[PDB]
């Protein structure tokens, strides 16, 4: 051997988006989940950061609109009990419903990077080979900013923007 590193099984399952996402391509998300290829598993946080923006003139009034379009297609989703779309609390509790739903209670960004870690839980036993080193992950954070970006990357959270996502995944 030379000096061992741990390598990740790249196999996208359930997609982590952000609150941009949905503000810049709501579109996008929308045909993710109508592929039924994957499911989408949104932060509570997400949610309740589009909720705070949801409720004005110029740009506040620009984001409120698309923050309401958001709610209004996750709500009406969820209300159809959309097999592929799951809502995620920090603490690890998958919601099927976020009618009357709460603020998740350290950034909101740790909070985002938790859910997608909800994902990655390794076992001793996985580091063990019978040859690479290597993990599962079935987890992708869809994001475009930097900050998330390199998070994700430096805790083995697989990461990539929603329009090349969305071209690879055909």
């Amino acid at each position: 051997g030379s000096p061992e590193f741990m390598e990740l099984e790249i196999r996208p399952l359930f997609l982590v988006p952000d609150t941009n996402g949905f503000i810049d391509h709501l579109a996008s998300l929308a045909r993710l989940l109508e592929s039924r290829k994957y499911i989408l598993v949104v932060p509570l946080i997400v949610i309740n950061e589009l909720d705070g923006l949801a409720k004005a003139g110029g740009y506040a009034r620009v984001v409120q609109e698309k923050a309401r379009k958001s709610i209004e297609f996750l709500e009406q989703r969820f209300e159809s009990r959309d097999s592929c779309l799951r809502a995620l609390t920090s603490r690890g509790n998958e919601l099927e419903s976020i009618a009357f739903r709460s603020e998740d209670i350290g950034n909101n960004d740790d909070l985002i990077l938790s859910c997608c870690l909800h994902y990655c839980k390794d076992k001793a036993k996985d580091f063990m080979p019978a040859e690479p080193i290597r993990l599962l992950r079935e987890v992708v954070l869809l994001t475009d900013d930097r900050n998330l970006r390199v998070k994700a990357l430096t805790r083995n959270v697989p990461v990539r923007d929603i329009p090349a996502f969305l071209t690879w995944a055909q």
